[PDB]
């Protein structure tokens, strides 16, 4: 029909063959299923209207089906779009040095090219206002879109060159509060300054409880949606694909081990019960400050093989630390049922349990293929990214909720520095906090055997109230 006879070729432009069976499966704006990447481009800068979801869901997942490098041409060449001939009568007006009529091409340009182009140029501003860190991870792409921004000419256009290159500026600037008092720090036996001194027992509960809450809130708060996409994480390149993730990810490592470490090797019981002790204090502080992420790295330490056996210590722990204990617990049974009922109904701030994210976004990535198959032809499945761009979406949500809390930098350095596995890798530390755990406690029939104090300071807490 005329309807394709009016767009160009297949010959000259990739973007304007039909929709078919074969390259696009759709799920008043139809929500794409799947699509060949040349498909998926066409839609998210559609002639007929804008689909700002689509653009958010697409710039957050494109790197589990399109490399940035190819994503930059593959709209230029979008951009680019080929004119028609001049009709038979305009050819005659043009050679006789008149002025064509020129009808359909200026039908063409309002109706296809302009806003074909409008929302390349859309797409290319959300890209760099959303996603800049593509830009500062491979300096040859900004170049390009620099050079392709740049170059760009047109009233219409000139509007959206000065906004992407503004927002670009503003990036490369960045590169280079509170209505109330924050609470007075808390100390306990080491003193402000004597960093040699702290340790689990000599920091005060509630100051260690608030500088992992707000160190764990900012861990929280850098983590880009795109750092969970195709499980980058788990794949080489997630050094430069999920910094900040990797980053939370060795956080809870380091301080769920760090927990069970502080256990483990402390030998003699008494002592061994006062430093259990402390650390469901120090939940009970995660808890009052909404830091599930805090909280479910305690109940993860006390649940490890080598704490949870520990019989003769949790025997001595006051029952209502071991109930807080057991209701903490009790927030991941039923698929964290009571975990995501807690979430919804808290004010702000928290610093939700980043856990629970990781997990279901590698069960949509195992659970949902990678393309679908139509008449022989692959097409991406974009409801698959769909699905994760909206758990990535969960975590958002949460991420503008700052604390009205003082940093304290020598315990936040200490926190931050945490190194429990030492030189050993994790399995092999992990394999010997189980068998320090039998040293300590051994098992049923040989008996409790009893061992020296190392603590030469007081063991009482000073409590959780301010
Ligand atoms: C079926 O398995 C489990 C059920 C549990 N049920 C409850 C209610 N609490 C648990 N753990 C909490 C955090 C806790 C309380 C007291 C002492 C210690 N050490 C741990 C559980 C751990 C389990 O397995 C590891």
């Amino acid at each position: 029909g005329e309807e394709q006879m009016r767009l160009p070729s297949a010959d000259v432009y990739r973007f304007a063959e039909p929709d078919s069976e074969e390259n696009i499966i759709f799920e008043g704006i139809p929500i794409i299923k799947a699509g060949t990447v040349i498909k998926l481009i066409e839609r998210l800068t559609y002639h007929m209207y804008a689909d700002p979801n689509f653009v958010r869901t697409f710039l957050t997942t494109y790197r589990s089906f399109c490399k940035p490098q190819e994503l930059l041409s593959l709209i230029i060449e979008r951009f680019e779009i080929p004119e028609p001939e001049p009709t038979e009568a305009d050819r005659i007006a043009i050679e006789n040095g008149d002025q064509p009529l020129s009808a359909e091409l200026k039908r063409f340009r309002k109706e296809y090219i302009q806003p074909v182009q409008l929302r390349v140029l859309n797409v290319c501003r959300h890209w760099v206002e959303h996603h800049f860190y593509d830009f500062e991870r491979d300096a040859y792409l900004l170049q390009r879109m620099e050079e392709f921004i740049g170059t760009v000419r047109g009233k219409a256009m000139k509007k959206w060159v000065e906004s992407i290159t503004k927002i670009i500026q503003r990036k490369k600037i960045a590169r280079d509060t509170f209505q109330s008092s924050p609470p007075t720090v808390e100390w306990h036996i080491s003193r402000p300054g004597h960093i040699e001194t702290f340790d689990l027992l000599t920091l005060h509960p509630i100051e260690i409880a608030r500088q992992l809450t707000l160190l764990e809130s900012d861990l929280y708060r850098a983590v880009q949606p795109s750092e969970l996409v195709g499980s980058v994480w788990t794949k080489e390149d997630k050094e430069i694909n999920s910094p900040n993730l990797l980053k939370m990810i060795r956080h809870t490592t380091n301080l769920t081990l760090w927990f069970e470490k502080c256990i483990v090797e402390t030998e003699n019981l008494e002592e061994r019960v006062a430093v259990v002790s402390r650390i469901i204090e120090i939940l009970q502080v995660f808890q009052e400050l909404n830091n599930f992420n805090g909280v479910l790295e305690v109940v993860s330490a006390m649940n490890s093989s080598p704490v949870y056996r520990l019989d003769h210590t949790f025997e001595q722990i006051p029952s209502r630390q071991k109930k807080i204990l057991e209701e903490a617990h009790e927030l991941s049974e039923d698929h964290y049922k009571k975990y995501l009922a807690k979430l919804r109904s808290i004010n702000p701030p928290c610093v939700p349990f980043f856990g629970i994210y990781l997990t279901n976004i590698l069960k949509t990535e195992e659970g949902n293929p990678e393309v679908l198959k139509r008449h022989g032809k692959e097409l991406i499945n974009f409801s698959k990214r769909r699905k994760v761009a909206e758990i990535t979406g969960e975590i958002q949500q949460y991420q503008n909720q700052p604390y009205c809390l003082r940093v304290e930098s020598d315990i936040k350095r200490f926190f931050e520095n945490l190194n429990p596995m030492g030189n050993s890798m994790e399995k092999e530390f992990t394999d010997y906090l189980f068998n320090k755990s039998l040293e300590i406690e051994p098992r049923n029939p040989k008996p409790l055997p009893r061992f020296p104090k190392k603590y030469s300071y007081p063991l009482k807490s000073p409590g959780v109230r301010p």
